[PDB]
């Protein structure tokens, strides 16, 4: 499912400089999903995840 794929993408992603890394990690998570201050950086990364989650929410060949 789409939610399962997003969870798999999140699992795949899990498997100054820190602020840039957090944005890169969010971008890397978004790239994998698309292909298929620390608190401020985490909030920006969470916002990217939230935007991806909204996009994520938005048989015949086998039986032939």
């Amino acid at each position: 499912d789409v939610n399962t794929f997003l969870d798999v993408v999140l699992s795949r992603t899990q498997r100054s400089r820190i602020r840039g890394f957090y944005g890169r990690k969010v971008k890397f998570t978004q790239d994998t999903i698309t292909e298929k201050s620390l608190y401020r950086c985490k909030q920006l990364k969470r916002a990217a995840l939230g935007r991806m989650a909204t996009i994520i929410k938005r048989q015949h060949l086998s039986r032939l």
